[PDB]
């Protein structure tokens, strides 16, 4: 009852880092693999700094849990072109985070 949030997002994030489509987005984006993404991209994020964030007790509601994970889709969406296979990616597992928040009666 007290710990029932951190219970709820870490199981959401365990789901999503265990999709097959989360393999883009486990680990943080390096400037030696993508020219310019740091130009481009201003708040970079992934779901390994999430998982330490979560972790950390940095996530005391549902909507910083939801906007850190909203920016890992729409930072790929935005570097990468459309028919890409991590825009595919990012698309689907977005598709499933929603529908895993809603699952859980995540209100915010
Ligand atoms: C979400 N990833 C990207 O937008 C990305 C863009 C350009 C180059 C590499 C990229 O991320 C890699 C991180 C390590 O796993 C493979 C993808």
């Amino acid at each position: 009852d007290p710990d029932q949030l951190y219970s709820t997002l870490k199981s959401i994030l365990q789901q999503v880092k265990s999709h097959q489509s989360a393999w883009p987005f486990m680990e943080p984006v390096k400037r030696t693999e993508a020219p310019g993404y740091y130009e481009v991209i201003r708040f970079p994020m992934d779901l390994k700094t999430m998982s330490e964030r979560l972790k950390n007790r940095y996530y005391v509601s549902k909507k910083l849990f939801m906007a850190d994970l909203q920016r890992v889709f729409t930072n790929c969406k935005e570097y990468n072109p459309p028919e890409s296979e991590y825009y595919k990616c990012a698309n689907i597992l977005e598709k499933f985070f929603f529908s895993k928040i809603k699952e859980a009666g995540l209100i915010d």
